[PDB]
């Protein structure tokens, strides 16, 4: 039975965690997200010019053609990219997919352009929301799956430092206490859970539901919670140059817990502190508004403080507090 540990690493400030990923010979550096159920990769089709500091798949090279196949990704934020498809061989941490989708773009937006640290997007969501026309495919984990010693996946995200994924096994080392489990409900296609209730701070309230998303930076959540939130932060103030609230960094943040299923998931106010804002004197909150989207997002934010266990049995999520 399959199993494997592949390492993750952020970018500066925690923007992002990204993972080399073997195609067809040629590695690649990913974004891993469980947010989404694509495989797309920066590729030889794109103009030389927006290959320009990436690790590129070349198709021609190792890659089976899916005649007619397409994908597209439109996101909220104006972003967007597309192109077509191929079947190749995906290496994850000595975990290999044979015929593994992998979709090369041909077209990417300027945000995508700009962001040097990642050559595309793993997505581990639920395969039933992949792209591809006119047949979806099945996400890297969907394709190994049946293969390994467990069929889960768990994550250690951590603050400027290296973490992992673990394919398959949990690795109890990375967690203290036990795991806590929550069923999730994955009719949307998203690693989606309920919360029994929050404390911001000094204020306790209901519960909603959010999805476990490795691909979000942040922690976004109701104005109602990110208003109540910031009203306890001495001088915080919206920055639309820094992209939401900002303080002063030496603010003392309170903590952020959730409750779910029993278990207390606590961030603490140290990792509410994103980092610099890029404008003067202040730092951006790690919490801030999903935009009146219906929905939580628990960002790498909250991720930074837990051990997560995304269980396809169930299926279900397990959390602890990590090591």
């Amino acid at each position: 039975a399959a199993s494997g540990v592949a390492t993750n690493t952020p970018t500066a400030n925690d923007e992002e965690y990204i993972t080399p990923v073997t195609i067809g010979g040629t590695t690649l550096n990913l974004n891993f997200d469980t947010g989404s159920a694509d495989l797309w990769v920066f590729s030889t089709e794109l103009p030389a010019s927006q290959q320009s500091g990436h690790s590129v798949y070349n198709p021609s090279a190792t890659g089976k053609e899916l005649s007619g196949y397409t994908w597209s990704i439109s996101y909220g934020d104006g972003s967007s990219a597309s192109g077509n498809v191929f079947t190749d061989s995906v290496t994850v941490g000595g975990v290999t997919a044979h015929g593994q989708a992998v979709q090369a773009a041909q077209q990417i937006s300027a945000q995508f352009q700009q962001d040097t640290n990642n050559d595309g997007l793993l997505g581990l969501a639920f395969s039933s929301i992949n792209t591809v026309q006119p047949q979806s495919q099945t996400t890297f984990f969907d394709t190994v799956k049946s293969s390994l010693a467990q069929p889960l996946f768990a994550v250690a995200l951590k603050h400027q430092q290296p973490g992992v994924y673990d394919f398959g096994f949990i690795d109890s080392s990375k967690y203290t206490g036990s795991l806590t489990y929550t069923g999730v409900d994955n009719s949307q296609g998203f690693w989606s859970f309920n919360v029994d209730s929050y404390t911001a701070g000094s204020q306790s309230g209901d519960g909603f539901s959010g999805i476990a998303d490795t691909g979000t930076t942040l922690l976004l959540l109701d104005d109602s919670v990110v208003s109540q939130y910031y009203s306890q932060v001495s001088g915080a103030q919206q920055d639309s140059n820094a992209g939401g609230y900002v303080f002063d960094c030496s603010t003392n943040l309170p903590d952020f817990s959730v409750s779910i299923s029993g278990y207390t998931a606590t961030v603490p106010g140290s990792l509410i502190n994103y980092g610099p804002s890029g404008d003067g004197s202040t730092c951006l909150g790690g919490i801030q508004s999903n935009s009146g989207i219906g929905f939580s997002i628990f960002g790498d934010i909250f991720l930074k403080s837990q051990y997560v266990v995304f269980d396809s049995d169930g299926p279900q999520l397990g959390f602890a507090p990590q090591a």
